[PDB]
């Protein structure tokens, strides 16, 4: 436990009034080289106080004198009682087993001629045996939030919410660097701190954690704080919380009896707007679509399923954590729903009998297990899946599900001063906790690095709240930065390598008159130039998504405009009468169904080889990320004949938008309604 012992201040003035350092020793030797002062000016590394807080226990009940290895320039109590005072002593004091003595430690040396610190603090048993203060002997104070009642002996750091950092550095700015077994917490300097590639921090001094987490900004900023959490969530001005939705990896459709459907799923956590104006909503959902693909007539057809049979609906699942803090021992409680609310199923985990931890841009269960059964294959309580008829037909009109996950995540692992450790605490809940961060943060959601939306939450002012108007300012630009990573390498803002132009920005409605109000006093009609001066208060909602893509009402991405749809596809590796092979991005290819193929003779006219609804599904990824477009596939295994070298062989990207899912009302299932663009067009002889 090397985060354990005991706390201190070390000031380079005399009189406790400018902390330089702040860190926790695990022995009673207290001592700082100047060796690992180099962040610290040297003219400024001259310590002419200093106070250490804590406990001591012991495990042998005994009388004990305290020294310390400059007792002239030293006042220390124990429990409030005065044991040295400018002089060394031999008093004894009785410790008893199994309790804890309070400890504070001051000392003042005017203009000392060594740079840092060498302090030891020694005791002596019954048997004359005297040595430092071994690590198991000392534990840190409590730093953690008191209650709303919540004497003396001696100087007292200002730490209004009982963080462990002083007032002064959470207002003005601090650091941390890490120096070997340490921490080393320093009010910033510009000058110094900048150069040394290290991260400026301000946060609430009435805040014990400034996002209303259940992380100390103290505890983020010196490692005291569970591995798992994410590494952006470690700065005190971005909160820390599991954000949880059910990923649909496929489904098995049966009809109820004593000839199944069974379909691939794409599940996507949404974000519903209003009306054109993100949602002010925090709840989670995702919502499935099924492969409308062929495996014929209608799903119901092929389960022989008729007016007064039941269906069966089985599924794989996952669970997916994309916020900032892990979940242990309770997992959300979901509803499957069909239309608008109809809940097929309630899908429960059992409570603390979780298989592993759900962490942050992680999965339940890993990857690397298999998902999930809502009706799990031994499990013959489980309550089944039924539909009725018409229940039935409307999910085959609309091949369309949606999960409504709660936001119950059971208890939180924090710290514990008592030794130093991260543990799940039990009295500790993460429904005590989210809502104080949804009502004093601003959202932004945020979809650069893979067209998915990832929500992050950063700690904003509120203007009518007296305690949240204690915080940092945060402006638009701060909070991209530190929330998802966006930089600025020649001072102009980008997104791993993307400029922020290429971004579009969009608020609630409320949140919208505010920028708009901003904007004004800025004499400012675009975003970008403004960026650094947006002000954020708390319970904004920011939407950020990519421009090059087409976004339905749950701001799912679902096509793109014709010509990034053309450029996507203008990298032909290889064409043959057996298909084509090209490079696509990712992100192109998220919002195609498939594909269309068709010969087109020397008068114009077509035969299309794949001429259903239900036939695009003719592209596939290859091991090295190619994509392969297969003209076999729907032409009975063959390669295209093609009659005449000067015919055409036009092939057609459909996107989701466009992508029809049934048949139409005259019972018609080609494709001949179908949207379509054209991506490649060659004459026989120029494909070879
Ligand atoms: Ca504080
Ligand atoms: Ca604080």
């Amino acid at each position: 436990s090397s985060s354990q012992g005991l706390l201190g201040y070390y000031f380079s003035d005399l009189n406790f009034q400018a902390p330089m350092v702040v860190t926790s020793s695990t022995t009673g030797d207290l001592s700082i080289p100047s060796s690992e002062l180099e962040n610290i000016p040297s003219e400024n590394q001259y310590f002419q106080s200093a106070i250490w807080s804590g406990f001591i226990k012991v495990k042998k009940s005994d009388e004990y004198t305290f020294a310390t290895s400059a007792d002239n320039h030293v006042t220390m109590w124990v429990d409030d009682q005065e044991v040295i005072n400018k002089a060394s002593n031999s008093n004894k004091i009785r410790l008893e087993k199994g309790r804890l003595y309070q400890i504070k430690i001051q000392y003042q040396r005017e203009n000392p001629t060594e740079k840092g610190l060498d302090f030891k603090l020694y005791w002596t048993d019954s048997q004359n045996k005297k040595e430092v203060i071994s690590s198991d002997n000392l534990q840190l104070p409590e730093l953690k939030q008191k209650s709303s009642n919540s004497t003396s002996a001696g100087p007292t750091v200002p730490d209004r919410d009982n963080d462990g950092i002083p007032d002064s550095l959470e207002v003005e700015g601090y650091t941390v660097d890490v120096k070997n077994k340490r921490t080393f917490l320093s009010p910033w300097i510009s000058n110094i701190h900048e150069k040394k590639g290290l991260t400026k921090y301000k946060s609430s001094p009435e805040k014990w954690s400034t996002a209303s987490d259940p992380y100390s900004d103290f505890e983020k900023v010196t490692g005291r704080i569970d591995k798992n959490v994410s590494p952006e969530a470690r700065h005190p001005l971005v909160a820390a919380y599991p954000i949880v939705h059910v990923d649909m990896e496929n489904i098995i459709l049966s009809k109820n009896e004593d000839r199944t459907i069974s379909k691939n799923t794409s599940t996507s956590r949404t974000h519903t707007s209003e009306v054109v104006s993100a949602g002010f909503s925090n709840s989670n959902s995702s919502t499935v679509a099924i492969d409308h693909s062929l495996s014929e007539r209608t799903w119901a057809e092929t389960m022989g399923l008729n007016t007064a049979d039941t269906a069966r609906l089985n599924a794989n699942i996952r669970y997916v954590n994309t916020g900032t803090a892990p979940i242990y021992n309770v997992l959300p409680t979901t509803s499957l729903v069909l239309g608008k609310n109809q809940t097929l199923a309630t899908i429960k985990a059992k409570e603390n009998q979780l298989s592993q931890i759900l962490a942050p841009n992680n999965y339940y269960p890993s990857k690397n297990l298999a998902p999930i059964a809502l009706n799990a294959q031994d499990d013959f309580s489980s309550t089944p899946i039924t539909m009725n008829y018409n229940q039935f037909l409307e999910l085959e009109k609309t091949k369309q599900l949606r999960l409504d996950t709660d936001q119950v995540y059971g208890n939180i692992a924090t710290y514990n001063f008592e030794n130093g450790r991260v543990r799940v605490d039990t009295g500790s809940n993460w429904s005590e906790v989210l809502p104080q961060i949804q009502e004093t943060t601003a959202r932004i959601i945020f979809n650069g690095k893979d067209l998915n939306l990832v929500e992050r939450r950063i700690a904003a002012v509120n203007p009518s709240d007296p305690l949240e108007t204690t915080k940092p300012d945060m402006t638009l630009k701060e909070a991209l930065k530190i929330a998802f990573g966006f930089n600025e390498p020649n001072g102009n803002l980008q997104y791993q390598g993307k400029d922020i132009t290429e971004f579009d920005f969009n608020f609630d409605q409320q949140t919208l008159q505010n920028i708009k109000n901003q904007l004004a006093e800025l004499n400012a009609t675009n975003i970008y130039e403004v960026l650094d001066k947006i002000k954020l208060n708390a319970k904004m909602n920011i939407l950020i998504r990519d421009k090059r893509f087409h976004y339905d009402r749950n701001n799912i991405a679902v096509g793109a405009d014709e010509s990034v749809v053309k450029e996507a596809h203008r990298e032909v590796i290889n064409s043959s009468t057996e298909g084509l092979l090209l490079n696509i991005d990712k992100d192109i290819r998220k919002i195609l169904s498939g594909y269309i193929v068709e010969i087109e003779d020397t008068e114009g006219l077509k035969e299309v080889i794949n001429d259903r609804y239900d036939m695009l599904n003719i592209s596939s990824l290859r091991q090295d990320g190619k994509t392969f477009i297969d003209f076999k596939k729907y032409n009975d295994k063959l390669p295209l004949y093609i009659s005449n070298p000067n015919y055409k062989v036009n092939v057609y990207a459909v996107t989701k938008e466009n992508t029809i899912i049934n048949p139409s009302e005259n019972g018609d299932t080609s494709t001949n309604g179908i949207k379509k663009i054209l991506i490649f067009s060659k004459k026989g002889y120029e494909i070879g």
